[PDB]
């Protein structure tokens, strides 16, 4: 069931590369994004999907050095050890066009775009979990933005929002608590 | 399958009140939110779920008059005709607390909260579609915010982000197009 699918999606930090069918994984990532709703069907989400050598390169040659250079002013090995990383961007050129076409909603499009990024990120995350793969969501933007755009020749208009690290599950999700229903749901008739 | 569940979720404007098991619907809405991820497990989403007399009141006594008063400075009947409306808020008190606790990420929490709102909105939307119910997402915020908070005695900290109108499907979804894969997915190794 759908609710079961949602419950199955969890943050998994212990990831490996025991992935049987990479093509199936790629297909599923694309489908999850494809069937995600966006304001005005604007489809502002953009993905860079890295595996193999590119996965090694992201973490060893971009994230690590950028992070070090920043801090000055382990975990990374665990991210690198995963099968791949899905970098989620929002296309600002489309956002700006929407703002120009529908001036009435100009202030709203950045908001709906952020919402869109969350939407496709978790739909992909949940779809991967259905395949039995784990993932965790990271935010090394904006530190790595320029290096990533240069290495993989991305349009300047792609604004990095998140990085979903994914692979085989090598240890179970941790414990998680939930709010009291009474504090977040009100039902009225 | 999960991808099938995603594909089944569509914007349905023609909605009615042929809903067989309201309690099951409420349970499913709660579960979809419960099992949705949020930054720091902050669970900032808040829901006001209206049906029956409250559904009539929202659209006739709040949205209509506010909208008229604004414009001065049909569709509404179609929204009212639905079984209910799920109003999605983000709790700004929790957001502000996060900003204070983790000053390093202060600018990020509003962003992750917006992403969170998108996340729970579509998870609820998709869960309703699995039950065979249709829905559409509207944005009469911030116009109706104050009236809604007063009528249902909501905390000032609840910031309205969207209103998901839902009910029985009375006409099929319209046609929808998709981008070229090549323009939004890059795969590298
Ligand atoms: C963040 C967001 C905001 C949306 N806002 C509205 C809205 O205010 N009014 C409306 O009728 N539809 C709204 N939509 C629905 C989209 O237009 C719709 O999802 C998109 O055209 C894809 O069609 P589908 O929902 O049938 O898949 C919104 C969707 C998203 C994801
Ligand atoms: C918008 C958003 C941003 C998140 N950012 C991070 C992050 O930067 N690093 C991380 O390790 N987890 C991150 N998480 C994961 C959440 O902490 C996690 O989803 C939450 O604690 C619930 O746990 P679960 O994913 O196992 O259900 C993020 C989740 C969401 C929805
Ligand atoms: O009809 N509308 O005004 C409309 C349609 C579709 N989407 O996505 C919208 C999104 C935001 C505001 C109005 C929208
Ligand atoms: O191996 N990791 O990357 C890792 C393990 C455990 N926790 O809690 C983490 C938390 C945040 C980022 C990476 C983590
Ligand atoms: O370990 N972290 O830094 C971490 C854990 C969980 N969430 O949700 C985070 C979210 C944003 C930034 C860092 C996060
Ligand atoms: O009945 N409606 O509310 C309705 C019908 C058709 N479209 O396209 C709509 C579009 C936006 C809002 C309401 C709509």
């Amino acid at each position: 069931s759908f609710i079961k699918s949602l419950e199955n999606r969890r943050t998994i930090y212990a990831l490996g590369r025991n992935v049987q069918d990479e093509e199936k994984v790629i297909e599923t990532i694309k489908e999850a994004v494809r069937f995600s709703p966006t304001a005005f069907n604007s489809q502002t989400g953009r993905l860079l999907i890295l595996t193999g050598d590119a996965q090694d390169k992201l973490w060893d040659e971009i994230v690590a050095p950028e992070l070090k250079a920043a801090m000055e002013a382990a975990k990374l090995d665990g991210f690198k050890a995963a099968f791949g990383t899905i970098l989620f961007f929002e296309d600002q050129a489309v956002v700006k066009n929407l703002q120009e076409q529908f001036a009435l909603y100009a202030d709203n499009f950045p908001v709906w775009s952020e919402q869109g990024s969350g939407i496709i990120s978790v739909n992909v995350w949940t779809a991967l979990a259905e395949l039995g793969l784990g993932a965790n969501l990271q935010h090394y933007n904006p530190l790595i933005d320029e290096a990533v755009a240069k290495e993989w020749n991305l349009p300047e208009s792609w604004k990095l929002r998140g990085q979903l690290v994914f692979g085989s599950i090598e240890a179970p999700a941790g414990e998680k608590t939930f709010m009291d229903d009474a504090d977040r749901f009100i039902v009225a008739k």
